[PDB]
């Protein structure tokens, strides 16, 4: 157990040792008492752990071959019905994704006083930046007009619908004057996070991956559908990642879980699950082969409940889940 | 390149929503509230776009660099007091410097580069801080260091605290909550983070000690560590050719902020940078190694400011020569 003779760097600087950080003071927000830009010593090893395994996922779009969709998609082969599922569902993520990174760096990054915890942000903000590649490359390569499907959110009502309400929970966390070390401050930033892990990754996601990947299951678009299966593989690992850092902000900060907060996060989940239900009902009009609208009222109500377990919140519709086989490509997709 | 069939376009059900589709001429790497920030949608600034995919195919983790050799060579009496020093201040100066650029793009910088894909690069370049990170924690696992002291360097040791103090003077006004780049003051401001993070942090402050690493690495010394250093350097080259491009792009759109009095601070500052760096080099090296004295760092430090100079449209001022010119080898 033994090293050679000068295997340690010494100070110059005697007083700079007390800047070494105590891993006990060490906490998820409004923390000012010790050096944020030391990684060490790492004290939410859940943090590390998340990112550890995001790195281990690496993919680009471009690996994954387009020829059969482009193939596909310029035949007479697919029914105008199937189309506009497509494309809703492009048009909602080819901006959604830029709407997540923009709020992890702008928002989120800033009041998350934890070099670990940064370290998965930064690792979850490059993936966001993946997942828009992806729509770029899939447009480019099935020959949509980009504007028309990056515009969608200031086209179509349903997709417009989503995103003023996903601003409308951003709350005034951009504002200059923003800060988390009051109560009030510290419970908008939790709604938040709520936003944007549980809400938009969460169930609005979630809820594009059934409608995609029921494409891929009947090999159609199998190109498109295995960049969402690793687009669900990276979701899978942020959603974990938000609802440990909403419980550890809730255990480090125990006055901000109020029967007034609870009550609201489960009023602002609410408001998705009817949004995503009339989004699904825009995307669903008539129904398609598989995929029919009243299957995503179970199933986002489902998982809704599922979402509002993991953060301590009572299950409020209990449905079944109609798609077995999403907790069967979650199963694959699982974390380690 | 098949017709377009009938059916394939979604229908708009907000009519007058087709006026956010987003302009190409409109789009500006700075400043730009007239167009939508959230389409990445056209790319205009392909020279971004480039530098995003470049860094996309450079993925690399450092757990997947054996350690056993560095680890066999450390434990031995075969490497110096000497040459220790020259590892442990590098790994010193290095555990934090990732973090502190880092947080700059996060902090300082995404909020005012008002452009999607020059985002797009940010966001793999903010990544690539976390790896180089991850690489020093992988380091001081591997050979047994004491991570606090490692990873405490900066404020323990004068020459390395000069050099990040410097930097958070450098860093300027752009953390106020309130600074904006609305204005020919506060973009000349925006421009000086930008030239001390990408030339000064990243162009100059890392070259010394890529220079002390790889020369072990080429005479296979620590080869673990120096193989990590070769990918680190990998993508440094890419930031820096990044961060160059954007200070020009951004020159070019508001040419009046390119002042006399601008570029002769900016000259300053550069200036001040390379006699920091050459104290840290001679913190590094009070004695000769094989290959490496103090006063090699004087012609080399001064030798890459006067290259990053002419890239951002400045003269030269110190025409050294290059002591290392197989720092300008491909591997």
């Amino acid at each position: 157990g033994l090293v050679p003779r000068g295997s340690h760097m010494q100070a110059d600087i005697l007083d700079g040792k007390q800047k070494r950080v105590n891993l006990n003071s060490k906490r998820l927000v409004n923390c000012n008492q010790v050096d944020v830009n030391q990684l060490v010593p790492i004290k939410y090893k859940w943090a590390w752990e998340h990112y550890l395994n995001g790195c281990a996922n690496n993919w680009l779009p471009t690996e994954i071959p387009m020829g059969k969709d482009i193939e596909l998609w310029k035949s007479d082969r697919l029914s105008e019905d199937e189309r506009r599922v497509i494309l809703l569902n492009l048009g909602f993520f080819s901006t959604a994704e830029s709407l997540v990174g923009n709020n992890i760096v702008l928002a989120i990054f800033k009041h998350v006083t934890n070099p670990e915890a940064r370290q998965y942000l930064l690792r979850q903000a490059f993936e966001e930046a993946v997942h828009t590649h992806t729509f770029l490359y899939i447009c480019e390569s099935l020959g949509l007009d980009e504007k028309e499907i990056f515009n969608a959110y200031n086209e179509r009502a349903a997709i417009k619908a989503k995103d003023d309400f996903q601003m409308e929970i951003t709350g005034k966390v951009l504002d200059p004057n923003f800060r988390t070390d009051s109560v009030e401050g510290l419970q908008e930033f939790v709604k938040n996070l709520v936003g944007y892990y549980i809400i938009m990754e969460g169930i609005f996601f979630y809820s594009g991956f059934v409608m995609i990947l029921s494409f891929h299951r009947q090999n159609k678009m199998i190109g498109i559908g295995e960049q969402y299966q690793y687009i669900l593989r990276d979701e899978t690992i942020h959603l974990n990642f938000g609802i440990d850092l909403i419980n550890g902000i809730k255990e480090e900060n125990p006055e901000i879980w109020t029967p007034e907060l609870q009550q609201e996060i489960v009023e602002l989940i609410k408001r998705a699950v009817d949004l995503e239900i009339e989004y699904a009902q825009d995307c669903l009009p008539r129904g398609i082969l598989g995929l029919r609208a009243s299957m995503f009222i179970d199933y986002v109500q489902h998982i809704a409940d599922r979402r509002l377990e993991r953060i301590g919140l009572k299950p409020i519709y209990h449905t079944k889940n109609p798609f077995p086989w999403m907790s069967e490509t979650i199963d694959l997709n699982k974390e380690k």
